RNA sequence: UUUUUUUUUUUUUUUUUUUUUUUUUUUUUU
RNA sequence: AAAAAAAAAAAAAAAAAAAAAAAAAAAAAA
């Protein structure tokens, strides 16, 4: 058992009244202990009064699910049965919910429950009720905006409260809200922030706020504040870094001129001129927009489109390496450019090959240099190591590739290797980011990385925003934000991540925008503190407008059915065909009648698809057309035979007759706007014949 | 030889959150 | 003409979850 603290007991007293309350406590103050104590008290009261009891615990991140469940079980002395429900587990949910008094499950499963009965063909396996659980908990409730799963659970709770489907004597469940910070959002004055906070609380049917009143000293002592030092490094326009930047701008102008001649050959006078600045995101946005127009238009010459797409891809890569050279030393940017260019080489023309070889020779002759930010970070690391031998440093970066580059830079310095200091490349488990080719993000790998950091083998953690919440990150003695800026909640979580004694938070950047964002975040935090103080001072909130306006639940569904009918009427157009072709090159991949879907995977049963595909080796699908290098999808097997799987992001839909190009981002749009493929039959036969020989 | 359960890896699709940049519209001020 | 605020569209980056499928390794049964 764990002894309750004074502020924890004060927070628990507010929720002990049975009303819906939201608890706002700093990270690491023991929200899990408070939740477990509230659950235990509610269960004891229900047992004393002689009625059924049930508790539901929900967390946005599955990484912290096991730790939270273990802590809850330990606090409850393992007297009540607990079961963890995740996507991997195939155990039925309703049976374990009925047979156990404490259920911990992903909120999406709760959303699916009591809602899957709708739009289901006739039985319907009865209907589940949200009010089955006596007490529910909403960890990290600040994300309950727009159409979040928490918003869906709130809508189900409103269904149960308003509509008269209560079975026998079912009572309204009590929900406790726990979050680090409510979230300013985009409001400016205190009144708007207070109104937004009150509306968010009303969306969860919460009227009372659990805020510490007289135990602030204990909270400050147990959770000391961490100053947020701001450090800025000036940029150097001269030296090897300046020479590298000049060479890359020369490459910018050369590629722009080549694009100009390519457009002139097409006799096209509409394309937008590139921005003068080659380092801002405006150049990348313009490149992406030009690529979108090129995909959405038709060209007289087939090779011109391929050349333009190759130029746009090289421009994007060169912008990425410009950002890398701005953030770090030119060595990593040169290495990234070299590996990307050597990967894309077998699909290039002779002139571009010579241009790249000349530019690479010039960059090799440039030399090397060191960035002031890297030197400052290294000096801070050695200073922390001198202060204590158990120093732990966590570094936040923008992208996963940025994390890998930072880890390589830190591991390449002999000054840290003299004392035996290593680093890692901690990232997130998400695989849908368009940059997952170099990212593994395995669950076991992440657990192993956490274990080695906890054991002390790894000192520097180049971790992304994933580690801010839902991760069992141990105490860190130094938090560094390497050109990374996020919202107020993420900044607060980063500041609170330094649970080690005398933790220091220092921000290192070379851009005025980062400093402005940090100042804005500090101002937002101060405004939140002022609003919280004002709310505490005045107990008469007198806020009920959103609570009464929340009666619009059924009009929402009414308009939902109306515009669903309108979308169905719009979709009624059919019996037409599509000439699906490759995005980069005008090659007939297949026709609209050769695409089939088994469950949710879209496979093309084209006998001639093998002749126009490369079939590399992992397994991947690549265009066989020269100078294309486009990944049309992934190769998968269902009947022990590999079959092609097209991707919407690598194909362009063409309509027969008029030359109207169609761009598709997700398969849902083409599914519900253009056509629907038929169900799969024993069509792997004709595909397997032509797969071999 | 087949079936059931557990673990690891991989793939497709769908539903959300946060940050930055670009563009458009409206209002206010100089 | 310039600046600020609000809404909308596009692009980039990061994070979360769900559904299904495939491969491999173990335990049990036929
Ligand atoms: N009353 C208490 N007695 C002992 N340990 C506590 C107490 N309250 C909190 N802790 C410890 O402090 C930590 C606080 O982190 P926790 O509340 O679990 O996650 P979060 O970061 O969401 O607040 C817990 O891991 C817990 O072990
Ligand atoms: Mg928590
Ligand atoms: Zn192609």
């Amino acid at each position: 058992q764990l002894c309750l603290r004074n502020y924890q007991e004060e927070l628990c007293q507010v929720a002990l009244q049975g009303k819906n309350t939201i608890v706002t406590a700093p990270t690491g103050s023991g929200k899990t202990v408070i939740a477990a104590n509230i659950i235990k008290e509610h269960f004891e009261s229900r047992s004393s009064e002689g009625k059924r009891f049930k508790a539901l615990f929900m967390t946005p991140n599955s990484m912290i699910l096991n730790q939270q469940a273990a802590s809850i079980s330990s606090y409850l002395d393992h007297v009540y049965h607990t079961q963890i429900i995740q996507g991997s587990d195939n155990v039925p949910t309703r049976n374990v919910i009925q047979s156990k008094d404490l259920i911990v499950a992903t909120p999406q499963m709760i959303v699916n429950l009591c809602n899957e009965h709708r739009n289901s063909l006739d039985s319907r396996l009865d209907q589940f009720f949200l009010s089955t659980f006596t007490i529910i908990f909403f960890d990290e409730c600040h994300n309950t905006v727009k159409n979040s799963p928490y918003s869906n659970i709130m809508r189900e709770y409103h269904y149960l409260k308003n509509m008269g489907n209560m079975p026998e004597g079912h009572s309204l469940p009590q929900i406790i809200g726990l979050t680090a910070s409510l979230g300013t959002g985009d409001k400016n004055d205190c009144l708007q922030v207070r109104n937004y906070i009150a509306g968010l609380c009303a969306s969860m049917d919460v009227k009372d706020l659990s805020i510490v009143k007289d135990n602030l000293e204990e909270l400050r002592g147990y959770s000391p504040i961490v100053p947020d030092k701001v450090l800025l490094c000036e940029r150097s326009t001269d030296g090897p870094i300046g020479m590298f930047t000049n060479r890359l701008t020369l490459m910018m102008q050369e590629v722009e001129g080549l694009i100009r001649t390519a457009l002139r050959n097409e006799h096209i006078g509409s394309f937008l001129d590139p921005p003068a600045d080659k380092e801002h995101a405006g150049y990348q946005n313009w490149v992406c927009n030009q690529m979108n127009l090129v995909s959405g238009t038709s060209f007289r010459e087939t090779g011109t489109r391929t050349i333009i797409n190759e130029a746009l891809d090289v421009l994007k890569e060169c912008f990425c390496t410009l950002s890398y050279n701005i953030n770090f030393h030119p060595e990593v940017a040169l290495n990234y450019l070299k590996d990307e260019m050597e990967y894309r080489t077998p699909n290039f023309t002779v002139n571009m090959i010579r241009i790249w070889e000349r530019y690479h020779n010039q960059l090799v002759g440039t030399g090397s240099a060191e960035n002031p930010m890297i030197s400052k970070t290294v000096q801070y690391i050695v200073e922390q190591n001198l202060q204590r031998a158990d120093s732990r440093t966590i570094i936040f970066v923008r992208t996963r590739y940025e994390a890998t580059i930072l880890n390589k830079v830190l591991n390449s310095n002999e000054e840290l290797l003299m004392l035996g200091i290593k680093s890692e490349w901690m990232s997130g488990l998400n695989k849908s980011t368009a940059s997952s080719a170099d990212i593994s993000a395995s669950k076991q790998k992440q657990m192993e990385k956490l274990k080695m950091f906890a054991d002390g083998e790894i000192r520097i953690l180049v971790s992304t925003s994933v580690a801010e919440e839902g991760l069992d990150v141990p105490e860190c003695s130094l938090v560094i934000k390497y050109n990374y800026a996020t919202n107020e909640i993420a900044h607060v979580q980063r500041r609170g991540r330094g649970r080690a004694l005398n933790s220091e938070c220092v921000l290192i950047t070379n851009s005025i925008a980062l400093r402005d964002q940090e100042s804005n975040n500090r101002d937002k935090e101060s405004l939140m503190s002022e609003t919280i103080s004002l709310i505490q001072n005045s107990p008469a909130e007198f806020r009920k407008c959103v609570d009464e306006e929340s009666n619009k639940i059924w009009p929402r569904i009414l308009r939902e059915d109306t515009d669903k009918a309108q979308k169905i009427e719009e979709q009624i157009n059919r019996n037409i065909v599509y000439k699906i072709i490759c995005k980069k090159c005008e090659a007939i991949l297949c026709t609209s009648k050769d695409i089939r879907s088994r469950n949710t995977q879209y496979l093309v049963c084209d006998p001639g698809f093998w002749s126009l595909v490369r079939k590399t080796r992992t397994g991947s699908i690549n265009c066989r057309r020269e100078n294309c290098g486009l990944k049309l999808g992934q190769l998968i097997e269902v009947n022990t035979v590999d079959l092609p799987c097209l991707s919407a992001l690598s194909i362009v839909l063409l309509v027969e007759g008029t030359d109207k190009r169609i761009i598709v981002k997700k398969w849902k749009n083409i599914l519900d706007k253009y056509f629907t493929p038929t169900e799969i039959r024993q069509l792997d036969v004709q595909t397997m014949r032509d797969a071999d020989q």
